[PDB]
């Protein structure tokens, strides 16, 4: 099986603008998750054929990662707050489906959404 194409990062057909909330989603909550010693296996899409997980997209249909992520907030593919949250959550959820409880990549995945939940407390007002 072939990788799909990534998600989608940047579309002109969507309307672009610049809030605060947006703005500290990536200076801030995706920052500090990039650096986290655990986050490179969610830096990127998963690679299905180099990982050799040939079910990986049988099972998980909305993939996400914050490589993605971090290019749509670079591109303002978010108009809301929410979007952006749904992703990062939506990458932690699909983590827990595809693999099991205790695995390595689960116990990643747990310290990153700890610290993703403490700093999305943590959002400048709205406009
Ligand atoms: C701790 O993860 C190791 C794992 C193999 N792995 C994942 C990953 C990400 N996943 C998400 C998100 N949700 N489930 C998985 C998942 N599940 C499997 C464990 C069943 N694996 N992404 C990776 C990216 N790069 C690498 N490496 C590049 C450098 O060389 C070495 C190695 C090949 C390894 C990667």
């Amino acid at each position: 099986s072939m990788n799909p194409p990534p998600p989608e990062t940047s579309n002109p057909n969507k309307p672009k603008r610049q809030t605060n909330q947006l703005q500290y989603l990536l200076r801030v909550v995706l920052k500090t998750l990039w650096k986290h010693q655990f986050a490179w296996p969610f830096q990127q899409p998963v690679d299905a054929v180099k990982l050799n997980l040939p079910d990986y997209y049988k099972i998980i249909k909305t993939p996400m990662d914050m490589g993605t992520i971090k290019k749509r907030l670079e591109n303002n593919y978010y108009w809301n707050a929410q979007e952006c949250i749904q992703d990062f959550n939506t990458m932690f959820t699909n983590c827990y489906i595809y693999n099991k409880p205790g695995d390595d990549i689960v116990l990643m995945a747990e310290a990153l959404e700890k610290l993703f939940l403490q700093k999305i407390n943590e959002l400048p007002t709205e406009e």
